[PDB]
């Protein structure tokens, strides 16, 4: 019955949701940045046997007969498409599905990530922003990394300040782009990205990380959105002043995080790039994939030298 | 009454076109590469006192009332926007209308370049590998630089096989990316693409131009396409496996040529922005124009090293 799901995993007591192993799934997409944020996190902190994932096709399909929307489908099989997995967990067939058997009265979009509890048979949270926070804190007593901690409390002003300009500028900034149907309004966001970037450049070449000589939840929100900029961004979204490949210093900064135990198995370019420029028929009508730079994120980088 | 213009100016006897002084006037787009292989004739040779020329606005808009035919317009003033006048020749409208004037029984395309005379009242020529060639010989007696020969004998051999392997590969390739309507088509035309700017790189590393020491025809045939690459071609054509800019033979090498005296002159990257991005509403349909790199090919190459 609820409009909204914005709760909490909690080690609290009388709590709805306590960090139980095995009793909470993560449905996402690769394709998508927010989602991605999450994929990391579970690798990170290693809640891979506490949380397992599914992940959607990239390219969207009709979700229901009687009307004409389109969005995230589960494959029906295994062997439907390479990353992508079916719902074994409740038989859906859509994002979608997952919601309205959630609540028939939930009145946001049918968006991923989706944080499910087995338990309740409901939908905890979808908004990756906080799914990242209790990812954090929630399961120590059962993460594989439980000392790991990347909102630590003497971050957490530098880490929101930082994620403010980072959100409006980068991580949302290059939608603002691709989505502007006026010329003021494109312009308007693409040159606050590339002043947001610059921003970043400066600071990644006086320190390894964005907030600081250690990574923390600030690198993960700002990676995902670097990692599909010259494929996707610079194209898809026209944010062609400069690419991430001119940037040395966020440049190598990608290629680090990327190597990262437990961080390349969240980035898959193919569901990437399927998914922008297949499923937007307005901005991409042939659906045609760009060949784009291909780009092997493993090889040397120079973020050692600090 | 003729169905194709493909006739030469020739100082021969019995010649429907002499290449007198005055006589003939040039119809151009800016955005055009094809077109531009023309203005850069046009100041390399120095016949501008001979040939003047007129440059029809970059954005197509509707020629007629009874049918809904898109393509080049003339300003209606000298005011109406910059790099663009007026046809003050023959008061024409628009391209079309030019062709018609010609000819009724015209069965070509209404394109640019055009090759006006003044006296037959007619079309010349409208294929920009041929105008090019007249360029070259046939206006050396009045031509402020006669003795510079772009297509002399001892190198038309080369020039002739550069020319072609350029032209599918380069030239018209960019264009294979971006009219085609399927994923393989598109891959095939992307992946021939950089085999010929890859082969392009090689050259022009052992050497200043692409046919040797010395400038040619191969070289403005190439150029006109490179330096439209990285802000059209890149992104409206997605032609993005590799940037000119990462090119760094081929990318001083334009450099070297654009600061060639009166080439900076043809390029006028707003039409060519403008025209792209404006003219096409089936790849681009809110027409946005892309920030864009904004490089200076002004400033310092290593192109002397030769
Ligand atoms: N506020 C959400 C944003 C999630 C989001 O925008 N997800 C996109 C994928 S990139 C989505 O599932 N969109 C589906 C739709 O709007 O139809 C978060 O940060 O987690
Ligand atoms: N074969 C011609 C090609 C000219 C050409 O394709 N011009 C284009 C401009 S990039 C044009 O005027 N197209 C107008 C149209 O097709 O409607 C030449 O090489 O000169």
């Amino acid at each position: 019955t609820a409009s909204t799901f914005r709760n909490f995993i909690s080690k609290e007591p009388n709590s709805q949701f306590p960090p139980e192993s095995g009793r909470y799934h993560l449905y996402v997409s690769y394709a998508c940045p927010w989602a991605s944020r999450c994929l990391a996190y579970l690798k990170i902190k290693g809640l891979e046997k506490a949380i397992a994932f599914t992940s959607v096709k990239p390219i969207w399909e009709r979700t229901k007969e009687s009307d004409e929307h389109m969005g995230w489908v589960f494959p029906a099989s295994e062997t439907e498409e390479a990353g992508a997995e079916p719902d074994t967990l409740n038989g859906a067939r859509s994002i979608r599905e997952l919601y309205e058997l959630a609540s028939t009265n939930y009145a946001g979009k049918y968006t991923v990530p989706v944080l499910w509890d087995k338990k309740l048979k409901t939908i905890v949270n979808n908004e990756s922003s906080e799914i990242i926070r209790m990812f954090n804190t929630e399961f120590n007593d059962i993460a594989e990394n439980a000392a790991l901690d990347l909102y630590p409390s003497h971050l957490q002003a530098q880490i929101d300040e930082t994620n403010g300009w980072v959100y409006d500028g980068i991580n949302n900034g290059v939608y603002k782009c691709g989505f502007a149907r006026k010329q003021g309004p494109y312009e308007e966001a693409a040159i606050q990205l590339y002043e947001a970037l610059d921003k970043c450049e400066e600071i990644l070449g006086r320190q390894r990380y964005i907030c600081g000589n250690t990574l923390s939840e600030a690198d993960i929100k700002l990676f995902v959105t670097l990692i599909r900029f010259d494929e996707v961004y610079a194209v898809h979204f026209k944010c062609n002043k400069k690419l991430l490949r001119d940037y040395p210093n966020m440049f190598n900064y990608t290629k680090d995080i990327f190597q990262i135990p437990g961080m390349s198995s969240t980035v898959n370019m193919q569901h990437i790039k399927r998914h922008y420029y297949g499923s937007h028929p307005t901005v991409n009508p042939f659906g045609i994939i760009p060949l784009g730079p291909d780009i092997d994120y493993s090889s040397p980088h120079d973020r050692n030298r600090f």
